[PDB]
């Protein structure tokens, strides 16, 4: 749309001094060949060059060297701008400093070998901070034009006095100037990034717009989210893009009990930041430093909140200073600090999803060498709840474990490690999976459990139940477009009920692995407390954790304990049980937007559960897990004995046929008993072999016969009759039968 | 100390009784201890992995 817009492209033969541009864009820009122009770059870096006409250069692209990419901090395909340099004059004196690593090892004078031929009749425009690489000698040498006169744009001419000697340059400073953090190093928060960009970059870029509309940019930025999510990273990145001085503030370090030290600390910090008027203040852990003045007993904290209020009131002063605060919990901050003019705008930064965490992995591993085998999509999929900081830790641990794997490859005896053997060591996908297993998501460290180690193949039978659970967890998250098209929200509730040992907990643990969604398991009575209002507090905090980790599967094993018919027990904590039930009712279906939180309940006694718990909208689908039938019993036996080495002569079909009333637990008991009999036989055989010195490949059929002689039915007939009665009550509640539409 | 370590190539620093001079800033008797902890954090972030100096603490 504009002639200035340009796409970065490589230069075949153009040096770092000049660039080649397409002739149609030359005429569109109304610029002559050899005109001194300026190119903009990221992090506010500019490169002055001589423009030229090239046929190979594309219309929408600018051909430019790699060192010019370093100078402008740009990469291939990026967007840059070109502007005519006005009132260009020849340089009278330029102070140019080679890098400190380049000077070492060069016997000859750097100016004569490199600077003099390059700058003899140069006519090459340069700007302060520009760096160019000169080929020649035993090693090519990099030169930085630190000073130019006239500043900041001048033309190099033979009359200009050029001397390499001077104050030594610093490699670390240039490396930092190259390795600064920008918006590109942030991923997965593009809507929050767009908000913050419109907040900060814009008023600096177009202040006349705000002046013409007569509004001032917001002087307060609050960032709230779980820790490690990048609240510090955005603040650090903004200062580089919009040239400023990042001034970090730690909440704990400012806080002091010296009776008035903390207020002086904040006031000094604000004064120091205002001194460097293009400044950004970052107040990390604002929640600790700023509680409610009335709520907190501590007078130091109420005074520090009041001082922060006073500083925020006078913060603007029509100055470039802006303040960004990070808090994990936003409600703990004093409501006065929530007002307009002080942190008036609050931005929520959430746990990254699959795409955002993939972007984080990409940007962290851009420097790391990546094999063709490794796919970071899979690494993002497996990290169901990892945070960006956790992702960075995972990336580092991966390479460290790769080094550990290649310890045996490196003999490390040589004084210098051989480069050819160096080449062999590289990262692998097994490395990523192992480091990922070792790495732990910090989002739900509180709810951490050992590996379920159960898959859908581990469960025999229940094919329809398996399909329904997979659809439940998968359709809303993988296909939200279809739910938007058909206009209705997904159902997010299932209650498993049935006799003990039939696979309800097994189904939940199978969900845990094969859903690619976070899983929180709540043992039934675990959430209750002896204190007056803390059981429902635990309920609402577990639901809050579920909402944060969406899509999450919230599983209540033995739900009949936490959920009862209200008023059933008068002495159950003086109505604390009923209050817990009411809290769960409000948390499942209340006046809050529904998240991707799927609540699964397992119970042996469904008739005692509160009817309000079981209505559609809370545990929508009531699924009965009955005693397996003969085919399902064959499936259970096959699932249990798939891992075991079992003889072919054994007939699992006959076992399933005879075990009429056996549950899955009973059949697993049969398999375990047969294996124990085999263990006894094999160990006794080994003892006999040892005795005769001084075997059994697969479990035989007679072992299973003895195990059956030790088999038993666990679930009584009265209990299963009760479960059938509950199911029949549901069916009678439906009414009628075989709903058929007329014509 | 850190300046001398980054000066020589390579270098190793050892810090015995790190907990003695680097306690929690949340629970600290003197503000000077908070200052030394913060300065230790700043100089810890000061190295850019290129000085190749490993700091050890007991
Ligand atoms: N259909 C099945 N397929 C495979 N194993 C099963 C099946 N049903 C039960 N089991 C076995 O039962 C054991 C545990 O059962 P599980 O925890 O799923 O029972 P449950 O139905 O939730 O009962 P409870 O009400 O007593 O908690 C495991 O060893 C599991 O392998
Ligand atoms: N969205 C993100 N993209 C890339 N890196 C991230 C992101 N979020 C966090 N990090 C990593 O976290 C580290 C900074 O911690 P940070 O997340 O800022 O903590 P806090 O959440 O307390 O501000 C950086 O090293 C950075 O690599
Ligand atoms: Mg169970």
């Amino acid at each position: 749309n504009r002639p200035n817009r340009l796409i970065v492209d490589e230069a075949i033969n153009e040096d770092n001094s000049v660039v080649s541009l397409s002739q149609p864009k030359m005429d569109e820009l109304q610029l002559f060949r050899g005109d001194t122009v300026l190119l903009k770059g990221k992090k506010r870096r500019e490169a002055v060059c001589i423009v030229l006409s090239d046929d190979t250069c594309s219309d929408e692209k600018i051909r430019m060297n790699r060192v010019v990419r370093n100078n402008l901090r740009v990469r291939l395909g990026d967007v840059i701008s070109i502007q005519p340099c006005p009132d260009v004059k020849y340089g009278k004196r330029i102070h140019v400093l080679p890098i400190d690593d380049t000077v070492e090892g060069i016997t000859g004078n750097l100016f004569e070998v490199y600077l003099k031929p390059y700058f003899l009749e140069a006519y090459r425009p340069i700007r302060k901070g520009d760096i160019f690489l000169v080929r020649g000698g035993m090693r090519a040498v990099e030169f930085k034009v630190v000073e130019t006169d006239p500043s900041p744009y001048c033309i190099v001419a033979p009359d200009t006095v050029i001397h390499c000697e001077g104050e030594p340059i610093k490699r670390e400073d240039e490396e930092e100037s190259l390795n600064e953090v920008g918006y590109d190093d942030i991923g997965g928060c593009r809507k929050q990034l767009a908000q913050i960009k419109e907040m900060v970059e814009l008023p600096l870029r177009h202040p006349a717009l705000f002046k013409e509309i007569g509004v001032k940019p917001p002087r307060g930025i609050l960032l709230y989210g779980p820790p490690g999510t990048g609240k510090t990273l955005i603040a650090r990145a903004v200062a580089n893009e919009t040239g400023a001085f990042f001034f970090l503030i730690n909440g704990p370090e400012i806080m002091s009990k010296l009776a008035g030290e903390s207020e002086s600390n904040l006031r000094k910090a604000f004064e120091e930041a205002e001194k460097n008027a293009p400044a950004i203040i970052f107040i990390d852990e604002l929640d600790a430093i700023a509680p409610k003045r009335e709520k907190t007993h501590g007078e130091v904290e109420r005074r520090i909140v009041s001082q922060l209020l006073t500083l925020m009131d006078g913060l603007k002063q029509r100055a470039h200073v802006i303040v960004m605060a990070a808090t994990n919990r936003p409600n703990s901050i004093d409501p006065a600090l929530r007002r307009f003019g002080r942190f008036d705008r609050e931005v929520d930064i959430g746990i990254p999803d699959a795409t955002g965490r993939l972007e984080i992995l990409q940007i962290h591993t851009k420097n790391m060498k990546l094999a063709d085998d490794v796919d970071l999509e899979q690494v993002a999929n497996e990290t169901h709840g990892h945070v960006g900081a956790d992702l960075a830790a995972l990336c580092s641990e991966a390479a460290l474990q790769a080094i550990r794997k290649k310890m045996d490859l490196i003999d490390l005896e040589d004084e210098t490690i051989d480069a050819e053997v160096m080449n062999s060591l590289a990262v692998t996908m097994d490395d990523f999976r192992w480091a990922l297993s070792q790495s732990n998501p910090s989002a739900l460290r509180e709810t951490v459990v050992e590996v379920p180690q159960v898959t859908w193949e581990d469960i025999g039978g229940l094919e329809d139940v398996k399909r329904e659970l997979q659809e439940l967890v998968q359709y809303p998250v993988e296909h939200p477009d279809k739910f938007l098209k058909f206009g209705m929200t997904p159902s997010k509730g299932v209650l498993f009920y049935g006799p003990p040992g039939c696979g309800k907990t097994l189904l939940a643990k199978a969900i845990a692995n094969e859903c690619q969604a976070n899983f929180i398991s709540i043992k039934g009575p675990e959430l209750l407390t002896m204190w007056f209002g803390e059981s429902e507090a635990n309920v609402r905090e577990i639901f809050d954790k579920a909402r944060q980790a969406a899509p999450c599967v919230l599983f209540f094993d033995q739900l009949d304990s936490i959920a009862k018919a209200r008023g059933g027990n008068i002495g159950d904590g003086g109505g604390a049980a009923d209050r817990v039930i009411n809290q769960i009712l409000t948390e499942m279906d209340g006046m809050s937007t529904k998240k991707n939180v799927f609540i699964i309940g397992a119970t042996n006694r469904p008739d005692i559960i509160d009817p309000a718990i079981l209505r559609p909208g809370r545990l929508d689908q009531l699924i009965y897990i009955p005693l397996p039938d003969e085919k399902s019993r064959v499936a259970i036996l096959k699932a249990n004995l798939r891992k075991s080495p079992v003889a072919k002569d054994v007939d699992l079909e006959f076992l399933a046929k005879m075990t009429n009333g056996f549950s899955g637990a009973d059949l697993t008991e049969i398999c375990q008993r047969a294996c124990k009999l085999a263990i006894r036989e094999s160990i006794e055989s080994e003892i006999r072999r040892e005795r005769e010195r001084q075997p059994v490949p697969e479990i035989r059929r007679d072992h299973f016969e003895e195990a059956m002689r030790f088999a038993r039915r666990s679930v009584s007939d009265n209990d299963i009759r009760k479960y059938e009665m509950f199911a029949q009550t549901l069916q009678q509640s439906r009414g009628f039968g075989s709903f058929r539409f007329p014509s």
